[PDB]
C-alpha cells in the first residue's frame, strides 16, 4: 500500500549499516516472500500424491511431513523481528511528544533481532532436517497400512527458495553482530 | 488501505502502556490473521474426508464439529474489542466539536475490553474442547450409519495458530488489569 | 480504499445518536458482512448435495429453497438505507454551494431508513421462514422423481452469522426511532 | 479507487436534477453491478447441466443460448452512456484553459444519453425476450443429437437483478426527458 | 490507481484531435479489456473439449489454434502505442528541467501510433484467418490419431469484443492521420 | 500502487540514457510480466499430461524438467536488478540528510546491473537448453517405468514471452554498456 513513509520514518535515526544494509535486505526478504514464492506453495497439500487406497492417508501423511509450511514460518519470523524497530519508533514518538535511555532501548532493540533470527533458523534445521526437500517420503501413521510411499510437490524449486532465504537470513546475523561491536568497543 | 491515520489518531489520548503496549499486541493479532492464519482453514471443507459411501453424511459431519470456523470467531472478537476504543475516538470529538466525564468513559471502555476477551475465550474453551485440534473424529449423526470415521485437514498446524492466538490474547487481558489497577490506586 | 474521508463528511452534521453510535453499527455491519462472512457462503451451491442420479434435479433444487442468497439480501439492504445518508450529503452541499428545508429533509431522511430496515427483516422471515438453516431439505420440482433429499453447506455457522445481522439490524431500528421522538416531542 | 474527485468534478455545472438525481442513479447502478451482481454470473457456464453423453453439446448449446452475457451489456452500457458526461467535461476545460456554444454540447450531451439507454434496453428484450430467464432451455444445435434438455444456473435471482436493473434505467430515461423538456419550453 | 494525474499531465501539450478524442478512445479500449473482456478468455483452456481418448492431444490441438490469446495481443498493442506518448513527457520535461526540435519529436511520436496501429491489425488479420471465431476446429497434430473434433469456449461472445476492438482501433488509425495532414499542409 | 513518486525520486540524478531509456525499460518488463505473462504460467503444472498408470509419475516428470518456472526467474532477476538504484537513493539521502565518493558509488551501481543482467540470461540458456520450449518431454526418473510421454501446456505461447524478455533484456545490458563508455572516455 503506503509502506513507502512508514520504512521512510523508520529510515532515520540509525547508523550507517542500520539506516542502509538492513533495511535493504529486509525489503529484499519481504518481496521474495510475497511476489515470487508464496505461489511454489500453492498447491503444497493439492498435489501431494500417495500410492494407496485407504481413505484419510493422505491427510495423515501430509500432516506429519509438514506440520507447518516454509511459508507461514517465514511470514512469522518477519513479523517477530520487525516489531522491535516498530516499538522504539512509537518510544521516542511518545518521548519527543511532551542519551542513556535511548542507548539502552536501541541496543537492547538490536538485541533482540540477533535472537529472533538465531531461534527461527535453528526451527527450520531441526524440523525439516536440513535445508532439502526430497522427492519421496514414507510413512506409517495411522490409518496408513505397512508403510505408503507419497510424493512431493515442485521440490526442487522449493529448496532453491529456501536456500536463498537462509543465506540472506544468514546475512542479517552478521551485520547486526557487527554494529553491536562498533558500539562496544565505543563504550 | 490507509489505516496508518485511523490508529494514529487512536494512538493519542492514552496512557504509557494503553497507547504502545495495547496497540501493538492488536495490529499484532490483526497481522497473524491476515497474511498467515486465512490460508491455513482455506480447504477446511474441501479436504475433510470420511471413510463412506452415504450421501450427505459429510455435510453433517463437518457441520456437527465445526459449528463456527476458528477464523471467523477471531475475525468477530477483533471487532468487538475494537469498537469501545472508536467509540470514544467519535465521543471526544464530538465533544470537542462544540475529568469527571472523560474518566467514566475511558474508565468503562477499558472494562468492556476485558469482558469481551474473556467471553470469547470462554467460548473457544467448551465448544473445541480444549486448544488442540484432533485428527480424527467419530461421527453418528444422521443419516451417517452406525459411527464414522472423518479426517481433519492440517490439524497440526491449526494447533499451532490457535495457542498462538489464545497467548497473545491473555496477555492483552493482563495488561487491561494493570491499567486499571493504577487508576484503581489513584483514587 | 479511502472510505475515512466520506464517512468523515457524514461523520459531522448530526446530533448526539446519530453522530455516533448509527454511523458505528453500520461499519460494524460492512466489517461482518466483509471480512467474515462472505467465505462463509462462498461454497453455497458446489457443496449441495443431493441423493439422486437425476441430471438437473441438483439445479432446480437449489434454486427452488435458495431463490437469493443471504449475502446477496444484506448487500442490497446496506446499499438502501445508506443512500438517504448520502442525499443530504449532496443536497447540503448544493445549498451552501450557491431551518425549515433543512428540517423535513433530515426528518424525512431518517423516515426512510426505518422503511428499509423494517421491509427487508420481514423479506428474511417469509422467505426462509425463520432465522435458522436446516441441515436436509425435500424438494419435489420437475425432474425430479417422486421427493428427493438434499444437504445444505454448513447450515450452522450461517444460522450464527443470521441472528448477528438481525440483532444488529434490529438495534439499528430502536435508535432511529428514539432520535425521531426527541425531535417529535421538541415540535 | 479514488473516484470521489472525478464525479465531483462532474457535480457541479449541471441544473437541479442533472446535479443530483441522475448522479445518483448512476452510481447507484454500478454498485449493483459491482459489490452483488458480478458474483452472480460467476458460475454461469460452470454450472449449465445438459442430459447427454454427445461431446461438445455443452459447449454450442451454451453458446446458442446466451451469446453475450447480461452483465457484460450492463458494464457496456455504462461505459457509453458516461461518456457524453465526460466529454464535456474536457471540452469545458479546453475552453477555459485558453452560451450558445455550450449550450448545444449540453442540449447534445442528454441526447445522446436518452439514445444509448433506450437502444440498450431495446437490445435486452429482443435478444433474451422478456425479462424472465427460464430454468430450461431445449437445444438441436449441432453436434446435438435430436433436441437436448440443459438447465440454467440460478435463473431466480439472475431474474431479480434484471428486473432492478431494468427499472431503473428506465427512470434514468425520464429523468432525462424531462430536464430536456425544462430547456425545450424556456427557448 | 492514481492513473488520472498521468493522463492529466499527458492531457496538456496536445492539439484538438490529440488532447480529447485520441485520450478518450485510449481509456476507451483499457476499460472495454480490463473490466468485461479478461473474464470471457478466463476459460479458454479449461473448457476446450476434444472428442478423443488420446492424452495430450487436447494441449496440441488447443496450441496450434490459438498461438497467443487475443486478449494478450491487445495487452501488447496498447503498451506499444502508449510508449511513444510517454517519451515526450519524458523528453519535454528533460528539456525544461534544465519549435523545430519539439516538432520533429511530435510528429515523430504520432508517425509510430500508425505504424503500430496498422501492425497488429494484420497480425490479427493473419494469424486467426479473419475476425469470427469458429464453434467446431479439426486437428490432426501429432499426437491425435487421424482428425479430431474439438470445440471451442463462447465464440460468439469473444467475436462481439473482438468486432469491437478492431473497430476501435480503426477509429484511432482515422484520427492520427488528419492530424498528420493538418501539419502537413500547414507547413 | 504509489510507485509513481518512488520511480519519481529515482527519476532524478541520472544521465540522459539513465534517466529516460533505462527506467522506461524498466517498467516495461515489469508490465510484461505482471499484466500478460503471469497467467500463461497459471496452469503449469495443472495441465501437465503423462501417459502412463504410475501413481507420483507425474509430480517427478515435472520437477525434473522445471527446476524453476521461468516467472519465477523473471521475478527474481528484477528485483536483483533494481536494488543498486535504490541503494544509492538511500545512500545519497543519508549523506544529504547530515564528486569522487558519489562518483564511484554511481559508477559501481551501473556495474553490478551488467554482472546481473548477464548472469540470469546465462542460467536461462544452460537450464533450458535455448529459449524455445518443446511440446512432448520424455522422462526416466524414478518411479516412472522406462521411458514415459509427457505433454507441455501452451508450449507455444511461453516461447513467445520468452524471447520478448530475453531480447529487452539484450537491450539493457547494450544501453548499460555505452553509459559506462561516455564515463569511461571522460576520465
Amino acid at each position: 500500500g503506503t509502506l513507502q513513509t512508514i520504512l521512510g520514518g523508520v529510515n532515520k535515526h540509525s547508523t550507517s549499516i542500520g539506516k542502509i544494509w538492513l533495511t535493504v535486505l529486509f525489503i529484499f526478504r519481504i518481496m521474495i516472500l510475497v511476489v515470487a514464492a508464496k505461489e511454489v506453495w500453492g498447491d503444497e497439500q493439492a498435489d501431494f500424491v500417495c500410492n494407496t487406497l485407504q481413505p484419510g492417508c493422505k491427510n495423515v501423511c501430509y500432516d506429519h511431513y509438514f506440520p507447518i509450511s516454509h511459508i507461514r514460518l517465514w511470514a512469522l519470523q518477519l513479523i517477530f523481528v520487525s516489531t522491535p524497530a516498530l516499538l522504539v519508533a512509537m518510544h521516542v514518538a511518545y518521548r519527543r511528544h511532551e542519551e542513556g535511555s535511548l542507548w539502552w532501548t536501541y541496543t537492547s532493540s538490536i538485541f533482540f533481532r540477533v535472537i529472533f533470527e538465531a531461534a527461527f533458523m535453528y526451527v527450520f534445521y531441526v524440523m525439516y532436517d536440513g535445508f532439502s526437500m526430497q522427492r519421496l517420503v514414507k510413512c506409517n501413521a495411522w490409518p496408513c497400512p505397512n508403510t505408503v510411499d507419497c510424493f512431493v510437490s515442485r521440490p526442487t524449486e522449493k529448496t532453491v527458495f529456501t536456500v536463498f532465504m537462509i543465506a540472506v537470513s544468514g546475512i542479517c546475523i552478521l551485520l547486526n553482530v557487527t554494529e553491536l561491536c562498533y558500539l562496544l568497543i565505543r563504550y
